[PDB]
Protein backbone atom coordinates (compact mmCIF):
# COMPACT_ATOMS: atom_id res chain seq x y z
CA UNK A 1 0.00 0.00 0.00
CA UNK A 2 1.26 3.48 -0.89
CA UNK A 3 -1.61 6.03 -1.19
CA UNK A 4 -1.11 6.19 2.56
CA UNK A 5 2.48 7.49 2.23
CA UNK A 6 3.58 10.81 3.80
CA UNK A 7 3.17 12.79 6.96
CA UNK A 8 -0.16 13.19 8.70
CA UNK A 9 -1.34 15.36 11.61
CA UNK A 10 -4.24 14.47 13.90
CA UNK A 11 -6.93 17.11 13.49
CA UNK A 12 -10.01 15.59 15.14
CA UNK A 13 -10.96 12.68 17.40
CA UNK A 14 -14.21 11.24 18.88
CA UNK A 15 -14.64 8.59 21.60
CA UNK A 16 -10.93 7.87 21.90
CA UNK A 17 -10.90 8.04 25.63
CA UNK A 18 -13.82 5.58 25.63
CA UNK A 19 -12.01 3.34 23.14
CA UNK A 20 -8.86 3.32 25.24
CA UNK A 21 -10.75 2.67 28.44
CA UNK A 22 -12.38 -0.33 26.76
CA UNK A 23 -9.03 -1.60 25.55
CA UNK A 24 -7.88 -1.59 29.13
CA UNK A 25 -5.60 1.46 29.18
CA UNK A 26 -5.16 2.92 32.71
CA UNK A 27 -6.12 6.53 33.44
CA UNK A 28 -2.72 8.20 33.40
CA UNK A 29 -1.80 6.85 30.02
CA UNK A 30 -5.29 7.77 28.76
CA UNK A 31 -4.88 11.29 29.95
CA UNK A 32 -1.61 11.88 28.10
CA UNK A 33 -2.41 9.80 24.94
CA UNK A 34 -5.89 11.39 24.67
CA UNK A 35 -4.43 14.89 24.91
CA UNK A 36 -1.65 14.23 22.42
CA UNK A 37 -1.73 15.36 18.80
CA UNK A 38 0.57 12.80 17.19
CA UNK A 39 2.02 12.95 13.77
CA UNK A 40 1.69 9.72 11.87
CA UNK A 41 4.44 9.38 9.31
CA UNK A 42 3.91 6.45 6.94
CA UNK A 43 6.38 5.17 4.34
CA UNK A 44 6.99 2.14 2.13
CA UNK A 45 10.00 0.20 0.78
CA UNK A 46 9.14 -2.85 -1.35
CA UNK A 47 7.12 -5.13 0.85
CA UNK A 48 7.95 -3.42 4.15
CA UNK A 49 5.64 -0.67 5.28
CA UNK A 50 6.66 1.49 8.21
CA UNK A 51 4.24 3.54 10.35
CA UNK A 52 5.69 6.00 12.99
CA UNK A 53 3.51 7.90 15.44
CA UNK A 54 5.28 10.80 17.07
CA UNK A 55 4.23 13.16 19.93
CA UNK A 56 5.65 14.63 23.17
CA UNK A 57 3.99 11.83 25.05
CA UNK A 58 5.59 8.94 23.13
CA UNK A 59 7.24 8.02 19.83
CA UNK A 60 6.38 4.61 18.44
CA UNK A 61 6.99 2.65 15.33
CA UNK A 62 6.02 -0.47 13.46
CA UNK A 63 7.49 -2.11 10.39
CA UNK A 64 5.68 -4.93 8.71
CA UNK A 65 4.79 -6.88 5.66
CA UNK A 66 1.02 -7.19 4.81
CA UNK A 67 -0.38 -10.49 5.97
CA UNK A 68 2.62 -11.51 8.07
CA UNK A 69 1.73 -11.54 11.76
CA UNK A 70 4.31 -9.71 14.00
CA UNK A 71 4.87 -8.85 17.66
CA UNK A 72 3.96 -5.33 18.60
CA UNK A 73 4.69 -3.28 21.67
CA UNK A 74 1.98 -0.61 21.93
CA UNK A 75 2.30 2.90 23.46
CA UNK A 76 0.12 1.54 26.28
CA UNK A 77 2.62 -1.25 26.64
CA UNK A 78 0.41 -4.09 25.50
CA UNK A 79 2.23 -6.99 23.95
CA UNK A 80 0.01 -7.97 21.10
CA UNK A 81 -0.05 -10.15 18.00
CA UNK A 82 -0.56 -7.83 15.05
CA UNK A 83 -1.80 -8.53 11.50
CA UNK A 84 -2.08 -5.83 8.95
CA UNK A 85 -3.67 -6.41 5.53
CA UNK A 86 -4.93 -4.34 2.57
CA UNK A 87 -8.65 -4.87 1.91
CA UNK A 88 -10.51 -2.71 -0.68
CA UNK A 89 -8.05 0.11 -0.14
CA UNK A 90 -8.27 0.12 3.72
CA UNK A 91 -5.32 -0.88 5.86
CA UNK A 92 -6.81 -3.11 8.49
CA UNK A 93 -4.62 -3.68 11.55
CA UNK A 94 -5.56 -6.47 13.98
CA UNK A 95 -4.17 -6.81 17.48
CA UNK A 96 -4.80 -10.07 19.47
CA UNK A 97 -3.78 -10.41 23.11
CA UNK A 98 -5.22 -12.52 25.96
CA UNK A 99 -7.98 -13.76 23.67
CA UNK A 100 -8.89 -10.08 23.17
CA UNK A 101 -9.16 -8.30 19.79
CA UNK A 102 -9.25 -4.73 18.60
CA UNK A 103 -9.22 -3.58 15.05
CA UNK A 104 -7.83 -0.40 13.53
CA UNK A 105 -8.65 0.65 9.96
CA UNK A 106 -6.96 3.50 8.10
CA UNK A 107 -8.58 4.76 4.93
CA UNK A 108 -7.96 7.66 2.56
CA UNK A 109 -10.95 9.94 2.26
CA UNK A 110 -10.65 13.05 0.10
CA UNK A 111 -7.53 14.55 1.56
CA UNK A 112 -7.85 12.79 4.91
CA UNK A 113 -6.46 9.69 6.48
CA UNK A 114 -9.37 8.34 8.52
CA UNK A 115 -8.69 5.91 11.34
CA UNK A 116 -11.50 3.87 12.79
CA UNK A 117 -10.85 2.01 16.10
CA UNK A 118 -12.99 -0.70 17.48
CA UNK A 119 -13.01 -2.54 20.73
CA UNK A 120 -16.01 -4.62 21.69
CA UNK A 121 -18.98 -2.27 21.45
CA UNK A 122 -16.94 0.92 21.43
CA UNK A 123 -16.01 2.67 18.23
CA UNK A 124 -13.68 5.63 17.82
CA UNK A 125 -12.89 7.84 14.84
CA UNK A 126 -9.76 9.91 14.36
CA UNK A 127 -8.89 12.07 11.37
CA UNK A 128 -5.41 13.14 10.18
CA UNK A 129 -4.53 15.64 7.47
CA UNK A 130 -1.28 16.11 5.57
CA UNK A 131 1.34 18.15 7.34
N1 LIG B 1 1.33 10.11 21.46
C1 LIG B 1 1.18 9.29 20.44
O1 LIG B 1 2.12 8.98 19.70
C2 LIG B 1 -0.18 8.69 20.25
C3 LIG B 1 -1.29 9.29 20.86
C4 LIG B 1 -2.54 8.71 20.68
C5 LIG B 1 -2.68 7.53 19.94
C6 LIG B 1 -1.56 6.96 19.33
C7 LIG B 1 -1.62 5.70 18.49
N2 LIG B 1 -2.70 4.79 18.83
C8 LIG B 1 -2.65 4.05 19.93
C9 LIG B 1 -3.89 3.22 20.07
C10 LIG B 1 -4.69 3.56 18.88
C11 LIG B 1 -5.92 3.18 18.33
C12 LIG B 1 -6.38 3.75 17.14
C13 LIG B 1 -5.63 4.72 16.47
C14 LIG B 1 -4.40 5.16 16.92
C15 LIG B 1 -3.66 6.17 16.11
O2 LIG B 1 -4.05 7.44 16.09
O3 LIG B 1 -2.67 5.85 15.44
C16 LIG B 1 -3.87 4.58 18.18
C17 LIG B 1 -4.14 2.25 21.19
C18 LIG B 1 -4.08 2.98 22.53
C19 LIG B 1 -2.69 3.26 23.09
C20 LIG B 1 -2.06 4.41 22.28
C21 LIG B 1 -1.51 4.05 20.90
C22 LIG B 1 -0.32 7.54 19.48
Amino acid sequence: CDAFVGTWKLVSSENFDDYMKEVGVGFATRKVAGMAKPNMIISVNGDVITIKSESTFKNTEISFILGQEFDEVTADDRKVKSTITLDGGVLVHVQKWDGKSTTIKRKREDDKLVVECVMKGVTSTRVYERA
